């Protein structure tokens, strides 16, 4: 069975393993070279203003030159996306489902996703009847019990609002 | 068909989607809460000196307190792992298959993994017959054509050294 990439239903490889053009995880030219779909591709995948605004897979940083990677060259000055070293403001959605904290910064973890979380992958944003009709952000689904999320548990049976199925 | 985690061959979800305790991708308490395996867990997965050296999945930063996330609270002062904002020295292999550049910093992309790459996910590191019996770093496999890597193409048939067959 395929492991990753379009052959593997969009899954990523663990530990920055490259997803080959054939949808398997590994390192070396056969995986990280021509056709590499994700992970530590070499060269790095094209991103940002050099890929129609597509972000790097695996939370890699998008360099000023529009290549995916890590290190000061990628995350530092000129960084376009991913975990840049610069604080990322929001209010305006965060990229890649990052939580917009009550303070208006993007991140993950309770400080961002917990109390006061405005959008993105909030821990427990209420919605639906339980929240008097409140809507979810990010086009998430409101589950049966009145929490915002994605996946079958929220978009499937009982789904109240959002892109239910 | 499981998607992720221990049920899904250790696969990650894309775009920070949480892998539920049951091996499916999504957001909300069912995925990100109790039992969350990877992605934007809430709270963040335990990591670092507080979790037996475990690194964060999906290249999340490990906070001073040993939780996985993004933002200055996680990647900034006291960051233990992942794409911390501080340059990351190596010589001490880089965590999670990051390339140790010729200059002794961890990263991904050609500047790190290309010419002069010492270890990690180097673009092209020769080995075996084709390189005078030179061994691969990181316990990678030496392919039949004398390139260092992982996955079937390197660890399968023709494998010269490392965790072959
Ligand atoms: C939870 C949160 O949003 N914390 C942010 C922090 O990430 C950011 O670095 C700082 C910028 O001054 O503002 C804090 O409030
Ligand atoms: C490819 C490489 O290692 N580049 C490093 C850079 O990541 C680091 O931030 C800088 C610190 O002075 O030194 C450079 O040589
Ligand atoms: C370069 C490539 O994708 N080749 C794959 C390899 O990655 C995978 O590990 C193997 C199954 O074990 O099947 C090969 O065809």
């Amino acid at each position: 069975a395929y492991e990753c990439g379009k052959q593997g239903g969009g899954a990523l490889c663990p530990n920055n393993k490259c997803c080959s053009r054939y949808g398997y995880c590994g390192f070396g030219p056969a995986y990280c070279g021509t056709g590499c779909q994700s992970g530590g591709c070499c060269p790095g995948k094209r991103c940002g203003d050099q890929a129609n605004g597509e972000t790097c897979p695996n939370n890699l940083c998008c360099s000023e030159d529009g290549y995916c990677g890590f290190g000061s060259e990628y995350c530092g000055a000129g960084c376009q996306g991913g975990p840049c070293r610069a604080d990322k403001l929001c209010g305006q959605l965060c990229p890649d489902n990052l939580c917009c904290s009550q303070w208006g910064f993007c991140g993950l973890g309770v400080e961002f996703c917990g109390d006061g979380c405005q959008s993105g992958a909030c821990c427990s944003m209420r919605c639906g009847r339980q929240a008097d009709g409140a809507k979810c952000t990010n086009n998430y689904c409101c589950g049966a019990s009145g929490y915002c999320g994605l996946g079958g548990d929220y978009c499937g049976a009982g789904c109240q609002s959002g892109p239910c199925t």
